[PDB]
């Protein structure tokens, strides 16, 4: 094994390497929704520059399970990053309400993620997921509720000044 | 022939005397929508402000033309620039579709003046076309889709608020 | 058609398309390379920061393509990002060989879309990857032969000093 | 009992007077190497300053466990600090060797710390390890690793550059 590792089981950098994969997906499904905002027949510049921004985050919590499985000797195995399930997200309704889904997913991973560091007696992981990703997850799907729950009560996605005026006043 | 003159053929002259025309009358266009704006039963001040700075760069876009004819060794030739089409531009949706059109119309005359540039061997002036018009054109039209898209979701001309608050959000 | 269309060939925006996709696939090979140079058993932190700087640099390359599609008025359609070939890329100098290997292919890929692109008589996007893409590109492959040069004639892999001084002297 | 003392078991008081022990004991080890390598037949004086700063941070490790026995109102226990294992650390590679298995022993007693904290229902003695040492613990090994392997592919002990550039290079 590498002259590092200790006490860092193969099925932990194996989860590991699945929850790299999955936040580089994360990473790609904002990329898709940051230009569709784009569009010139959608143009919502602030959803545009909220979910880029999402999106490089996405890629800054991959690379942090990347150094870690560096950090404790394991090695880092890369897969395919699936398309996103639609190029078209229908509107800045739909665009979140698929958004909070995707956190919610990628939370319940990172909870079996820390289940598994638990069953195999890894503190340094668990303490890494508590630190760097469960508090950021739940504020992520926090702010997601709360910007579904403004845009769903101002009668997107049909009212017509709903989506611009959320836009303008809640992203800008 | 001019002492500069080198590799200019008078089509190419002649094209460019055509587009001076052609920019000038967008200027014009510009101008009078500027103006609309500001009527007291109209009274939509960023409409107006956008429209103005609209105009100015038509003008710069002319004025760049008459340089490249002078820089080449042709001869300028001036013609009457035509009044708009339109004294009242009826609503900020309408003309924001006309300005978008006219756009879409003055691109035209570029591309065949590139093809034309192209034709007779004459780099320096697709370079030019390149450099200072084609992509200028393509981001003014993209622009003028998105604030067409946001006014028509917004419900203009007829919804009471929607040129207001576009005028206050996106234009101020 | 988008309202914002013109001039725009279907066959140019699938290609775009394509290119999209091979750039984010090279910034997945370079990400691939960057966390390799950071393994315990490698540790070359400069080559590191150098492929890191390259993924960066690459995801901005599907960005402007992105961008350019919808300013065009076309439709980004987005596939699979494809794992790299490698995980395990042996040493600095292959690395570095494998990266001159992807920015030619990457450059052969954007000269066929130059191809179609005056085919299709779209000197917007003529200009679009000559201004953006193509000297990028030969600066880059330039950049990747000299280090490449420079690598061998020390006698990386199997010198132990050479792919350390390389590191510190060249990449830092 | 202390007035202060709450959920603190008898056991975890006396691990942490062990643990204590361990990290004066590493501190001890790292000042010995750090003399060793300003001896005149060594001369290697960032190799000397590095093994000097990473004594001083293994007293303060031992001082954050002192501070915690205070706090948590348990009775510090010292012991004897053992010398070195060897005063002759033989060369720099052979340092970087004997600190990464020095640093995996403390790693692995402070995992068995925090397997009886977790046993003993203990959450804040868990917290202050995960907190402040175990991913120190990880950095720690992780940085030796990088060190005793770029030592052994550049030639040392043997290849009379190795250690003079690698203390000018990388420790400087
Ligand atoms: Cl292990
Ligand atoms: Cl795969
Ligand atoms: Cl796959
Ligand atoms: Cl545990
Ligand atoms: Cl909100
Ligand atoms: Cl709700
Ligand atoms: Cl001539
Ligand atoms: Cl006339
Ligand atoms: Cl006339
Ligand atoms: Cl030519
Ligand atoms: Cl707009
Ligand atoms: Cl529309
Ligand atoms: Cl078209
Ligand atoms: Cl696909
Ligand atoms: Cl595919
Ligand atoms: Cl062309
Ligand atoms: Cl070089
Ligand atoms: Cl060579
Ligand atoms: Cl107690
Ligand atoms: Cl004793
Ligand atoms: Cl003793
Ligand atoms: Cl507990
Ligand atoms: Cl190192
Ligand atoms: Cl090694
Ligand atoms: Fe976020
Ligand atoms: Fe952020
Ligand atoms: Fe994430
Ligand atoms: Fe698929
Ligand atoms: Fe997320
Ligand atoms: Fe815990
Ligand atoms: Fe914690
Ligand atoms: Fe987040
Ligand atoms: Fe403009
Ligand atoms: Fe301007
Ligand atoms: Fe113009
Ligand atoms: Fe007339
Ligand atoms: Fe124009
Ligand atoms: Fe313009
Ligand atoms: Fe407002
Ligand atoms: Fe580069
Ligand atoms: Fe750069
Ligand atoms: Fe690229
Ligand atoms: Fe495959
Ligand atoms: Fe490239
Ligand atoms: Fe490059
Ligand atoms: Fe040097
Ligand atoms: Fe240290
Ligand atoms: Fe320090
Ligand atoms: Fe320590
Ligand atoms: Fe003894
Ligand atoms: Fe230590
Ligand atoms: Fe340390
Ligand atoms: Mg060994
Ligand atoms: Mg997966
Ligand atoms: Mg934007
Ligand atoms: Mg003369
Ligand atoms: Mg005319
Ligand atoms: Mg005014
Ligand atoms: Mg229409
Ligand atoms: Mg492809
Ligand atoms: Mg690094
Ligand atoms: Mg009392
Ligand atoms: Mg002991
Ligand atoms: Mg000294």
């Amino acid at each position: 094994p590498s002259r590092v590792r200790q006490n860092f089981h193969p099925d932990s950098e194996a989860a590991i390497n699945r929850q790299i994969n999955l936040e580089l997906y994360a990473s790609y499904v904002y990329l898709s929704m940051a230009y569709y905002f784009s569009r010139d027949d959608v143009a919502l510049n602030n959803f545009s520059r909220y979910f880029l921004h999402q999106s490089r985050e996405e890629t800054e919590h991959a690379e942090k399970l990347m150094r870690l499985q560096n950090q404790r000797g394991g090695r880092i195995r890369l897969q395919d990053i699936k398309k996103p399930e639609q190029d078209d997200w229908e509107s800045g309704l739909h665009a979140m309400e698929c958004a909070l889904l995707l956190e919610k997913n990628v939370n319940q991973s990172l909870l079996e993620l820390h289940a598994l560091a638990s069953d195999k007696g890894d503190p340094h992981l668990c303490d890494f997921l508590e630190t760097y990703y469960l508090n950021e997850q739940v504020k992520s799907i926090k702010e997601l509720g709360d910007h579904v729950h403004n845009l769903v009560k101002m009668g997107a996605p049909d009212a017509g000044l709903a989506e611009y005026l959320f836009d303008t006043h809640t992203l800008g």
